[PDB]
């Protein structure tokens, strides 16, 4: 029979699904502010269709962000999400009021303690292996309170093909066993096995089913690696020009 | 500025996206009737998630079916669509009250007159070429009012790989120039160039923009060939276990 709410539960990626930076839009086109930079100034935008879409979705369903952003960067997202969030590539769950989920934090600490020294070492080596190769990079360890989660690397060349080079080398040098990778645009991330959007979405659904039983689940994402959590949904969706959609277009023809 | 409605326009495939036959569901599982056969008895069903999903979508957005079903077969779909429909693989547009769109019918007649004899000939040959390789098939020409639209072929072996064989031969014998194909499950269709869900959806959007300007457009489909019309949308979506989703899963790994 029916229990709890029967409205859809919608897991949404953030960057390049709901909004994007100025450099990824055509100059001069209408837009509204979706994110702020660390200096408090706008740095991510929605075009009019994007704003209409997320407003409709927020009003029509229970919308849960599923994002690589850490808690601080998620707090600079200026959208009125009301149901909590999954942050830091699945390393963090936030309650609706923004407080940290202590249970998941405990489970994550368990999965990631074997990695706590390797992650700073791997970021150091990558940034050095990058200068060695000759690129002007940057990178850091994403961490949430002491617990270190994953490694991210970006380039300042305006050439995202730089990151594919490095990824090819670190793979050869075998610095990535027991881990998985995310590469989209100017972002290359190295993630421990037990850190994934999929695992957090899996847990979110387990908790939801105790309250609301089986209700429609929809997943929205733009990256190929978003297919991990999207495959847990009844239906999944992608923007027409996303990394994922472009890959699908090449597969059919 | 704003004009008309700003609710999403959602183009939805029907068979295997919103519902399916009994043979495609697990025996005994809960279900509700979505379609009737020609004898008036139920023959397509929604599981509880599917029913919750389409009810939500119909209440939340302007939903337009985009279907291979001809007008008679669409009339056996027992869902309360209120905005009209695209039928017969894009060959037919219906107004909200179910009456035929005369303009599109005129444009289709124009595109398909060079095919009016070839389609019965191609169906005849395919059904004969099928008995020769010895499969027990069946097929016919889909037509609405005299104007012939496309050729469909099915098999009674319970072996959908039979149709891939025939398709390989008719392609070799070159009976399909100037045409395109749809193959999913126990269905193989040969379509003239100017007959496509994409063309009708393209026209539907052109008309909508004169009334409602630019509003979010979402496309839902399960077949690889549904990517034609889905690529005209701002976002597209698919059931997690569709032909399309299965192809995407093989492309990534
Ligand atoms: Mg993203
Ligand atoms: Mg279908």
């Amino acid at each position: 029979g029916h229990m709890g709410t029967n409205r859809p539960l919608v897991f949404v990626d953030l960057d390049d699904t709901l909004f994007q930076t100025s450099r990824k839009m055509v100059e001069g086109t209408p837009r509204t502010t979706a994110t702020l930079d660390v200096h408090g100034q706008p740095n991510g935008y929605m075009n009019p269709i994007q704003h209409s879409f997320i407003s409709w979705l927020l009003a029509s369903a229970d919308v849960v962000p599923v994002t690589a952003r850490d808690v601080e960067a998620y707090s600079r997202v200026k959208l009125p999400f009301t149901e909590g969030a999954i942050c830091s590539h699945g390393g963090v769950m936030l309650h609706s009021d923004g407080s940290l989920d202590q249970d998941w934090h405990g489970q994550m600490a368990k999965s990631l303690w074997a990695f706590q020294d390797r992650l700073p070492a791997l970021s150091e080596a990558t940034l050095r292996i990058g200068k060695d190769m000759g690129y002007s990079l940057r990178g850091w360890v994403v961490e949430e309170e002491g617990l270190r989660h994953y490694v991210v690397t970006k380039q300042n060349e305006s050439d995202d093909a730089v990151l594919s080079k490095v990824l090819a080398e670190v793979q050869a040098r075998g610095m990535l066993e027991g881990m998985h990778i995310h590469a989209n645009g100017n972002n290359l991330a190295f993630l421990p096995k037990g850190l994934a959007k999929r695992l957090a979405v899996q847990e979110w659904l387990r908790r939801d089913a105790k309250i609301n039983g089986d209700r429609p689940v929809l997943g929205f994402g733009d990256s190929i690696t978003d297919l991990g959590f999207m495959g847990l949904c009844h239906m999944w969706a992608t923007p027409a020009r996303s990394q994922l959609a472009k890959a699908v277009e090449e597969m059919i023809i």
